[PDB]
């Protein structure tokens, strides 16, 4: 297995998020990336340098960044066969890194498991737009900001690649969004499995996301750990009510990874903030732990 851990470039150390990915590499480290009964689990560590997109801030340099850095990085990573579990530091990441995936997949079908408390299509005023930008619908705007939207969200893909279905991305737990995104869900048909949903019956969530998937060649799992209800998870910062329960993602998390453990490609586990927590003890650090070693075990197999 492959670890990669996402870090700023520049202001790490002023990154709660970058913090939260540091220590879980080093946790790791320890554990499965270390020889436990005469096997090692994760061979290799790679840390990965990234740009932080401030929109109209520094649009063009965060382009080329990630044209020529964070993209064909994240190819070097998605083209080696070793399953690959990605600590994104942010869910905004998601954007370079998907672009990479798609790009080493140019010829298959992706579907994508979304697990986050948002929906992160439009940014909102809190979190980004990676699926605004994966799903080109971005959108006042010039016919030149357009064109260098569509040069962004095409990044990547120039020798090609599918565009994204969005009858294939399937969110759970959505609970906090915009009505701009939510009209974006509507109109483009996207399923969205909510957290009482999956609480009252997670089997047939599970069953309906077959569904949606049966034809996809491939699936990345994208899980932002704030789907957890806000009250009982605090090292996240955008922390939403009405969330799920710790049991309850390691229930759904366990049953995505068995029923799609032939096509799952990769897993993202990202927005850990421990310095925002408003706990003084270990309880969530030993929870996001947890939720690491159920993926990698079920997945180093
Ligand atoms: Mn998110
Ligand atoms: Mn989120």
């Amino acid at each position: 297995m492959i670890l990669v851990g996402l870090e700023a470039e520049l202001g790490a150390s002023k990154r709660g998020t970058d913090k939260g990915v540091r220590r879980l590499r080093e946790a790791l480290s320890a554990t499965h990336g270390d020889v436990i009964k005469g096997m090692q689990t994760i061979t290799q560590e790679r840390c990965v340098l990234y740009k932080e997109f401030r929109y109209a801030k520094n649009f063009e340099d965060y382009y080329l960044f990630c044209k020529e850095n964070l993209i064909p990085c994240m190819k070097e990573v998605f083209e080696k066969k070793e399953f690959p579990l990605i600590l994104s530091s942010e869910h905004a990441n998601m954007f370079g890194i998907f672009q990479a995936f798609r790009s080493v997949h140019k010829d298959k079908k992706i579907g994508i498991l979304y697990l986050d408390a948002h929906a992160d299509i439009h940014t909102a005023y809190i979190h980004g737009m990676p699926l605004g930008m994966v799903l080109n619908r971005v959108r006042r705007m010039s016919e030149s900001e357009e064109k260098a939207w569509q040069k962004l969200c095409s990044l990547g893909l120039e020798k090609g690649g599918l565009e994204i279905d969005p009858k294939c991305l399937v969110y759970f737990g959505v609970r906090s969004t915009e009505q701009s995104e939510r009209d974006v869900i509507r109109e483009l048909q996207i399923p969205l499995f909510s957290v009482d949903a999956i609480r009252e019956n997670m089997q047939e969530v599970v069953q309906k996301t077959k569904e949606s998937l049966k034809a996809v060649d491939i699936i990345y799992l994208s899980l932002d750990l704030d789907i957890m209800d806000g009250k009982l998870f605090t090292s996240t910062g955008v922390r939403e009510n009405n969330g799920l329960s710790f049991d309850e993602l390691k229930q759904l998390l366990g049953l995505l990874l068995e029923s799609f453990k032939d096509r799952l490609k990769a897993v993202e586990v990202t927005e850990y903030n421990p310095t925002v927590s408003i706990k003084h003890n270990n309880e969530e650090e030993k929870q996001v732990l947890e939720i690491l070693d159920l993926i990698i075990n079920s997945c180093k197999i």
